[PDB]
């Protein structure tokens, strides 16, 4: 089989993408080791039958792989024919993500949709890993599935409370252990924070960005999917903020908010989850970080929408991954505060206490400055709107 | 035999129940016509064997009955010894429910599970009455069962896919088709909605309270399991919200909203049911009504499970049962809604379109009015969680 | 706010904690709403160094902050130079409790110490509140402190004669008036009791593990120290009982008495004080209760150490804790002895004759047992040594 | 890891339903008198005494100052059956009566090896330390069930797969698991014997010299644990406690109830020490002689027993066994029935094998021409039987 | 003496 990680992309914010633009992200996700991007697309778009065009026709430009994540928040039980008629013409398609010989087809719920008379019509063979939300039902689905894909890449309890972290692999082993025979698609999301008047509120991620890697070299699923390539709109994103995408309202909290360093961090572990490593391998000396732009208690001044729900759950703190080669001295200065923690060779994450105003990091050896620089945003106790997405960025020597 | 009438109590709930809590839903369950509880217990509760035993000791002690159904999301195939042990204890328990003179069991899925090797280990006879997911397997089944269990209470075409109602008997027939001689089980269930990480959706129930009971005059199938007692978490509860079980975290959507006022409905019809007439007969002059708490299309922004799957098939509707004696009529008001029906006697259900605000009821006859009053719970356009739950009250002449 | 509740840890009692040991205690402090624990540590144990480094990392690993407190039963004015190099190392570390921007450092004793050239050194701001005896001397101090740390926990008139008690705040009082300008860190202790041949007394507490939090939302100090985390040896011990610690010979009066249950108590004063409330809010119907196992005229049948001074002093009483949300009665069997009070809602203490024998408390409201249950411990009138600690339980709703 | 060596000693509570606690502290009082440290309680799921047993045995352990710990026979127990282990360890992993390894409730198991303890620990608030039996040493190394070690029951000489293979009895498994525990415990098996003679389970390891040869080899392997098969399980005849009054006959009675098994404790309780105390040889306190063999030659027909001769059997010897503890060395004399043997012996442990004599069976031990101890064995060899019996008699003499 | 920052349970 081999091992492969996927990136779920958002394909309702492309309304105007071209090919071009595709080829940017799929050229930017290679280099980071992603094998593909589920296209998750709505039934209710006009755009999806042009746009998944554009995808699998820049994946093939590129010699990246894609396959299609029927979001079931549009898609419905009703709209089999359609489906059939769309795996029709991409399962057999050269730019189509190939588990095992079968197309690879996903979705966002849709836990009741039978795969078995898509399967049938279509000659291909497709390997059907949808979005499940009870581990019992991946373990005894009658809907003609290969595998299951969990959406839970957050810490969670069961229930509509938020919870603290740190995330543990529960429901990654409740999935695990009905999914015996057969593929489990686990998540990883460095991040949440969502600020929609349909939804606002945030999960506790923290050092999410660097433990969802550690804890994937230990569980070793047959696939992963990362949420999320572009959906800004819930602040997971680890791809660029495209000039293309259409704004759904998210740009507020994302678009002075990169995310890209974050990949810094997955390329390492994705390589070793593919090789089977049980550590990762730095190359070189970088270091990435991350923080929200307020203390969690700052009123903000404009907001439409109130703070979202779970924000006292988090903590006021800089997050450091450090990629080192052989230990050094981590100092960050936080505002008004300085911090120091001898680090070790490999990647590590500290959290720093977060003090409004200049945010700077260094790293020393014996006495070198091998990296170090300001921070890419100042901490503010003043706000217009609740904004509890991150700012990351990143040094490297 | 004659005909039963049961009622699955989740054991999973009450670890911290003692004989008295079993005796008082006992009770209550009597006062309706039910003739047993169905334990549903699983493998993985420390207090399965002490609730079990303050279960049957309960039984006996208030002449009501009980039987197990052994939960087979939790147990498995590998459980045979303990199964068989249990049912070495309380096959002829004087508390045990028995059926032409065999011990009943029963079980949530299980399809598999064979209770030849139970029944040959055991000296009183059993009567295994499995839940069966398959009508056809209920049919060809080589697991030495009497009859089938089935879990379709609500209107679906499979794969627990959502559709519009009302409730058929199409499930039943194929059921009754496949059984032949052996005997059918048929589910009653007035509602469902569930709002959990695990499952999020409703089934589209609406006059189902009232609705399924007539199917049952008409159908006369050898058993009846009310689905449920006590399962808060699915909102199909028609027994009391008792102190001692142990909130799984649906109190948030059942604390405030009783169901006993459905034990009005079942009553009448569970004695015609067991005297096999095909009409109900009413004693006195009653209304029933039910109403979830919110538009169907209010947004609950803070809620992370986000809207239960299926809602929009729903009607924001006021559902009244009348129970007369006499014909009379039936005036509701819904907010700011006025509405007046001829009810005829008998036992009818009618809905109205539902209005924010505060909901009254009034059943007059000769211009005098003969039971009346204000709904429990005002509508409101407003809410925290998603609450697809009904409130449930009655007016009693 | 800028009030904090700190904890006293003894280092000297762990020399094989790993970094998860220690992880383990800080979570269930920070689930306690504590901020910090208060590293006490000797110059004499050849591990101090190694479990500074282990709690100050844990710290950082689950975003708990620590401080060292410097035995000065141990350390000697002539440390100075040491005292200085372990300030160096730490100030700064993010694991450090900051308090106004300065690295709190506090003592057991060690009045005399000048802290003017730990400061001198440290490039760091340092906050030095030293435990101090004499109230005038905090008020004049030559020392360079910016507070003091009160040891005055329990009930004492200045002289080595053992007083009854209730706890006053007369000496919290002292301590303030000495310090108008400067901070005041109040101490919290539950109980006291110890028992070896250098040390063989109790004070006198009773109702101290409630009445102090009270004392506490009048007195509001700038910060509070609670005694203890885990000192077995004196039974003030409010942390788990853990394994990894090295027993010092307390194991014989601590090893079967939790304390945990204290934390629900502290917990609701804890966001009480922080919040500035003058009273705690209860969130759900709980019960804390302890007593001593035995009788105090026990002559017991084979200590090698007499009974402790004081011990005529005590009260042969049960204590019960009601955190409740409306008003019910509590019932309080002691051995062959019953009891009942009504009870107001809110936290309240309500002592009780002990009988030897069996134990059990029961709480009432409309007639139903919200909460209720045997103690873990029988009152035995024989026993093998003199144990004055208390056990600790609770039950919840 | 403890810095302290202990030596337990396996038990059957699925034969002991009508037990008392005081026939418990019988048996642990004579257990003490050896230098055991404590039982594990092979229990099993089905039987409705386990939990009447289990407490009864914690009680008597307690009162006698003896520890105990819980042996999860997994022939029994599913692994479903997480949950009521989980609150069985909750009940007594803090009991004074439970035996703790390094401050760890010791835990064991009869097969299992698949059983996930991780579970169980989250869910226990005292410490748990998992020792489950495994039956491959390769898994006994990555074991993903959250284990400190494991326990051997590589009693015997095999080849695997229960083959039955001449002896003598070699240390090749203990290495395979040592190999494969490289920082976690391994609790090496000591076993003395083995004839089992049920429609489930007929045949004999070939065992011989073994009850003490194999704490010879104890005391060279020093394994962090060991555990004794067994104090009681005379179904397969390995047991070296009494033949007790309260158990349940499972049918064994036939080939135990006159087949004391008492003596090999008197090999076992300085070797123990030695073991305990890391060294290399033991020290024998007084003169003693421990003998044992076969009621009857290996070729006996018995014509009316329905299950026929026990698998291995041609393996053994028709041999009488004698183990000397001598202070000095003197002269071992055996007959045994016409047949007369007399050899030399160092001081010190030495167990000497010789042929079997139908009839009656003598020992004596002399020193420079002086008797210092011997007598008659306590049953005569014969060459006709009722029912195939590969148990053996064991007996004793004490200068 | 070096340390693994931010771990998972079971480090030490
Ligand atoms: O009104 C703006 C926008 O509307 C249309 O475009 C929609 C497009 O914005 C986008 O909306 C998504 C939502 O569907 C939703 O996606 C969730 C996602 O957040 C997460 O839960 O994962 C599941 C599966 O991936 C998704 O269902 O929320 C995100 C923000 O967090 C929104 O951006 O996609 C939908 C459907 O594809 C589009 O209809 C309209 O076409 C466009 O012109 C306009 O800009
Ligand atoms: O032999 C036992 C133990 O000795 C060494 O470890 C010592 C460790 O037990 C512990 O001893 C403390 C005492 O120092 C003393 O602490 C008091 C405390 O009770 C209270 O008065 O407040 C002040 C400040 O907190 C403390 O001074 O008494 C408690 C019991 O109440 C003892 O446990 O800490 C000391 C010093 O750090 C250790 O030296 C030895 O290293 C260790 O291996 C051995 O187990
Ligand atoms: O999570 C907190 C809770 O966990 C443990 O108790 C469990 C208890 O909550 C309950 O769990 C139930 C689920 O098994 C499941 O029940 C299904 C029914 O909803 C439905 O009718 O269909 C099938 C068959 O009837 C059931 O499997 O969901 C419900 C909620 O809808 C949920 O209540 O029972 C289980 C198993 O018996 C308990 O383990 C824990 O023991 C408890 O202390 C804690 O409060
Ligand atoms: O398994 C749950 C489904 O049960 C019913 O669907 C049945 C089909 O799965 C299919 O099952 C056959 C089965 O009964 C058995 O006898 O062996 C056959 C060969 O392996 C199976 O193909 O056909 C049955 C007859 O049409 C169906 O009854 C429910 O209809 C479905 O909703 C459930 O998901
Ligand atoms: O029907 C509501 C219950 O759904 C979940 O339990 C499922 C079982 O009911 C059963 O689901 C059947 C399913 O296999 C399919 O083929 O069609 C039937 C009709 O829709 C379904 O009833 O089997 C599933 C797999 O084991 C179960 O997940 C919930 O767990 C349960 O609480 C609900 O009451
Ligand atoms: O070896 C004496 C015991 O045999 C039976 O129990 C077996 C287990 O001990 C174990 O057998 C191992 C087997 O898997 C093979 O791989 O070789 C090993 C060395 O010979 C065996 O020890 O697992 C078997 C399968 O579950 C068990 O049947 C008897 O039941 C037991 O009473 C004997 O003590
Ligand atoms: O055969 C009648 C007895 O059966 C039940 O007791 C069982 C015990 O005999 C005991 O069985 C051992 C068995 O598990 C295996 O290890 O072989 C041994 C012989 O070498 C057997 O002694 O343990 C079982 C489980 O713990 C018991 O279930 C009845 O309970 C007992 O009353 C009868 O005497
Ligand atoms: O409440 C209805 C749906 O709202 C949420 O999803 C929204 C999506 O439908 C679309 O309108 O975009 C917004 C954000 O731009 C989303 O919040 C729920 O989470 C979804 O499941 C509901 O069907
Ligand atoms: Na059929
Ligand atoms: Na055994």
């Amino acid at each position: 089989s081999n091992k492969y990680v996927t990136a779920h992309f958002m394909v309702g914010i492309v309304e105007n993408y071209t090919v071009d633009d595709w080829k940017h992200d799929m050229e930017l996700a290679k280099e980071t080791g992603i094998d593909a991007f589920a296209l998750n697309c709505a039934s209710i778009d006009s755009y999806t039958d042009k746009q998944l065009a554009y995808a699998y026709e820049a994946a093939e430009e590129v010699d990246f792989k894609v396959f299609i994540s029927f979001d079931f928040a549009y898609w419905s039980n009703g709209d089999t024919a359609r489906i059939t008629s769309i795996m029709q013409t991409y399962a057999d398609h050269p730019g189509q993500f190939q588990y095992n010989g079968a197309a690879l087809v996903s979705t966002f719920v849709g836990d009741s949709f039978d795969w078995g008379p898509v399967k049938r019509a279509v000659d291909h063979p497709i390997f059907a890993v949808p979005n499940l939300q009870d581990p019992n039902w991946a373990g005894h689905a009658t809907t003609s599935i290969d595998g299951a894909f969990s959406w839970y890449a957050w810490p969670t309890d069961g229930g509509n409370s938020i919870i603290k972290g740190p995330m543990t692999t529960i429901w990654d082993d409740r999935f695990r252990n009905n999914l015996k025979d057969k593929v489990y698609m686990a998540p990883v999301s460095p991040w949440f924070s969502t600020h929609f008047n349909t939804k606002n509120w945030v999960f506790i991620c923290e050092d999410l960005p660097h433990l969802r890697w550690q804890q994937m070299l230990e569980m070793q699923p047959e696939l992963i999917e990362i949420i999320s390539w572009n959906d800004y709109g819930e602040s997971h994103y680890i791809g660029p903020y495209s000039e293309a995408h259409s704004d759904d309202g998210s740009a507020q909290w994302t678009k002075d908010f990169p995310h890209d360093a974050w990949r810094i961090i997955a390329k390492p572990y994705i390589a070793a989850y593919k090789a089977g490593e049980r550590e990762p391998t730095v190359e070189s000396d970088q270091l990435v970080y991350w923080y929200r732009p307020t203390p969690k208690a700052v009123t903000c001044s404009k907001d439409p929408l109130g703070p979202p729900n779970g924000i006292n759950l988090l903590e006021d703190s800089v997050f450091v991954t450090t990629l080192l080669t052989e230990p050094a001295t981590l100092t960050v200065g936080s505002g008004s505060l300085e911090f120091s923690v001898d680090v070790d060779a490999g990647i590590v994450t500290n959290s720093f206490p977060m003090g409004v105003g200049s945010q700077a990091f260094s790293v020393t050896r014996d006495g070198e400055e091998i990296l170090g620089g300001d921070g890419g945003l100042d901490v503010q106790d003043r706000c217009d709107y609740y904004n509890f997405n991150v700012y990351v960025g990143s040094f490297s020597a």
